[PDB]
DNA sequence: GATCACGCACG
DNA sequence: ACGTACGTGATCG
């Protein structure tokens, strides 16, 4: 059953062929500044197993790695890039990449090993990586013969896959999703990752030092409240101590006891002073584990960098997510936790933060699909959609839209976008489910364009299998047909929503990449960092923020043409929280 | 130790 | 609600 190839002690000319399957093997999970444990060759000549050390120290194998006119397929070959750019080395000339095909066929297999993307084609003659390398504790760098035998099989597997990945994505109408979005989008992800985000440490521990004395006041005031000491981060001590010794009404319980979730305890609130302490106790907390010691865990100690990793093939509607750190979720709503972009600074002297938002591109892209005259016409005024919606449903003029009304329009707008449901909404606006139908009803009456949207995509999901977005992503909907009605109506709210999310995630990568190509071609220094969903932050010179301001709305603004304008607000500022 | 349950940060 | 990451404490095994 072996599969044969050279152990290779020297690098020859047959290995630096103008097409080949290529594996850099990185098996830290996160690759920053990683070791490169082995590298494989496959190509017109043979198999091709070389030690690292070798390889990367041979001025011609580093040449061909860095020449755009020898092809590569890969797999991920964002983590070999970055990889490779810790060690001063350039990789180019990826033509095919087998993680980002296997996740544009179908999200949902979870492809993240090439044995994983090798059984959608029935192949399996390549190990999954946890097999090779154990999970966990156990985690471990096999011994060479292993190694070796394992790097070329999944090279192999590449060299086989390529052309039926292409065929399929091709009869998809995929191909250019691959070849002109996602992969040119990894080289960009890779550049992100690397340059990382210059954090102020300094500032973050004297944020500590600050949230650490605070926590202290309210968790003895929580004892206080309590007559008594007790885990306040456990939701089974606290329920005891709410629920049994101050007697709270029970609005809601869990799967193994009392809620305690915060949409609970703020209706609990006027029954005790302990809820509300409970709650500051919470928020304080959740800043000082999960943002001021969790960045303070991954900074690099010596350039004070954060370098996150996007994933870029995980997410089920075409969004990125990020990890460690993840950099989508830093605190903005509350003003206590939005101080911590504070610490988020530019990486240069005399450089600036520069961000640009898109304002409601879930909305705007709704307009487009359902060809809703109102909706469209709206954001041809660009009017306040909120308000706009909910003079609409209530019928009044728009002197006569109250704060409330307002609150609850957009929670309409929110469940439209997600997937409107009677359940959802009430749940949402704390109403009745009846109250929220009435809701459902008035809007759909004043978007028929919109309601026949959501009939027509739920019935095109049924009939086809499958929902896509504006640049041919798709989705599987298989849970569609289910007659269990739980199970059914979360597919339809998928089918409602994933051309929506998806084709705003279409968009913005697609302007990272018009971005990027601006940035050259004017030689600037600004360089993006980070993308938020709607959002990319960049870092400057000072004496490019003019220039930007025109330049990189335009450039978000243009990246796809809607029967709606796209909007862009951009801020520019010392630090991360000043760029508003 | 690993995994689950719960809670909560973002768009 | 739709889409994510992850910290703490409880529980599985
Ligand atoms: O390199 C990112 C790429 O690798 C995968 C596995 O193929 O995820 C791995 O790397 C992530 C980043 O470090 C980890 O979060 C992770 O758990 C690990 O499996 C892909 O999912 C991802 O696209
Ligand atoms: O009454 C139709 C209305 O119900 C929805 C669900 O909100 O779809 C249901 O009705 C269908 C056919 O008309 C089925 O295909 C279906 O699976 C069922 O859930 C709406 O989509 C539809 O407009
Ligand atoms: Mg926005």
């Amino acid at each position: 059953a072996k599969m044969a190839f050279t152990l290779a002690d020297r690098v020859t000319e047959e290995m630096l062929a103008d097409k080949a399957a290529l594996v850099v093997e990185v098996v830290e999970e996160n690759y920053h500044d990683a070791p490169i444990v082995g590298i494989a060759v496959v190509n017109e000549h043979g198999r091709f197993f070389l030690r690292p050390e070798t390889a990367l120290a041979d001025p011609q194998f580093v040449a061909w790695l860095g020449d755009e006119t020898k092809k590569k397929s890969m797999f991920d070959s964002k983590r070999a890039a970055v990889a490779l750019k810790w060690k001063g080395i350039e990789l180019c000339g990826v033509s095919f990449d087998l993680l980002l095909a296997a996740y544009l066929l179908d999200p949902a297999q979870g492809v993240d090993d090439v044995a994983a993307a090798a059984k959608m084609k029935q192949y399996e003659a390549v190990r999954p990586d946890e097999a090779v390398y154990g999970k966990g504790a156990k985690r471990a760098v096999p011994d060479e013969p292993v190694l070796a035998e394992h790097l070329v099989r999944k090279a192999a597997a590449i060299w086989e896959l390529e052309r039926p990945f292409l065929d399929e994505l091709r009869r998809n109408e995929q191909d250019r999703l691959l070849v002109e979005l996602e992969q040119p989008l990894s080289s960009i992800l890779a550049e992100m990752e690397f340059a990382g985000v210059k954090v102020d440490t300094k500032r973050l521990e004297q944020m500590g030092k600050e949230l650490a004395e605070q926590l202290g006041t309210v968790e003895q005031r929580i004892y206080e409240l309590a007559g008594q000491e007790f885990n306040i981060n456990s939701p089974k001590q606290l329920g005891v101590i709410l629920f049994e010794k101050l007697q709270l009404p029970v609005l809601k319980k869990t799967k193994t006891g009392y809620s305690t979730s915060a949409d609970v305890l703020e209706k609990l609130a006027p029954y005790h002073e302990i809820v509300e302490n409970i709650l500051h106790y919470r928020q304080l907390g959740k800043l000082q584990s999960t943002y001021i010691e969790g960045l303070l865990k991954v900074v690099r100690p010596d350039t004070k960098k954060v370098h996150t990793i996007f994933n870029q093939a995980l997410t089920q509607t075409g969004r990125l997510s990020s990890t460690e750190p993840n950099l989508q979720n830093i605190p903005i709503r509350l003003e206590e936790g939005r101080k911590i972009r504070q610490a988020f600074v530019p990486s240069e002297s005399d450089w600036l933060i520069f961000a640009a938002d898109y304002s409601q591109i879930e909305l705007r892209v709704l307009a487009h699909i359902a060809e809703d005259d109102n909706l469209m016409e709206a954001f041809r005024r660009d009017l306040d959609i909120h308000t706009k919606t909910a003079m609409d449903i209530f019928q009044v003029s728009e002197d006569e839209v109250t704060p409330n009304m307002r609150r609850q329009a957009k929670a309409v707008n929110f469940g439209i976008v997600y997937g409107i449901s009677d359940y959802g909404l009430a749940q949402n606006l704390n109403i009745s489910r009846k109250e929220a139908a009435e809701f459902i009803e008035r809007y759909f009456e004043s978007f028929p364009g919109v309601k026949r949207y959501m009939e027509n995509i739920v019935q095109e999901a049924k009939q086809k299998g499958y929902v896509t977005t504006l640049l041919h992503r798709r989705r599987y909907l298989p849970d569609i047909t289910s007659r269990n009605f739980n199970v059914r109506s979360f597919a339809e709210r998928m089918a409602m929503n994933t051309p929506i999310q998806g084709s705003a995630a279409d968009i913005i990568k697609k302007a990272m990449i018009d971005l990027n190509a601006r940035l050259k071609e004017e030689r600037l220094q600004a360089h993006l960092l980070l993308q938020v969903h709607d959002e990319l932050i960049l870092e400057a010179p000072k004496e490019e923020m003019e220039r930007l301001c025109r330049l990189v709305p335009e450039v978000m603004e243009q990246a796809v043409t809607l029967r709606v304008p796209l909007k862009v607000d951009y801020h520019y500022g010392s630090t991360w929280y000043d760029a508003k």
